[PDB]
């Protein structure tokens, strides 16, 4: 359930308003949804603020499934 299937490799480029944030703004939906912010760790979802904006992504291949290693 919590694994890749529709979608491709994703990694956060670590210097945007997103990665930049190391805790919880504590005022959007999310971080509200926090008991410290007057939620009840329910929701506990992602921060808004904290969600990386530029990612590198790349096609998927596990369709294809080709090879693209170095075969000797
Ligand atoms: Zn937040
Ligand atoms: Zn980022």
């Amino acid at each position: 359930g919590g694994s890749v299937k529709k979608g491709r490799r994703s990694r956060r480029c670590g210097q945007c308003p997103g990665c930049q944030v190391p805790e919880d703004c504590g005022v959007c939906t999310n971080c509200l949804d926090k008991p410290k912010f007057g939620g009840r760790n329910i929701k506990k979802q992602c921060c808004k603020m904290r969600k990386c904006q530029n990612l590198q992504w790349m096609p998927s291949k596990a369709y294809l499934q080709k090879q693209a290693k170095a075969v000797k």
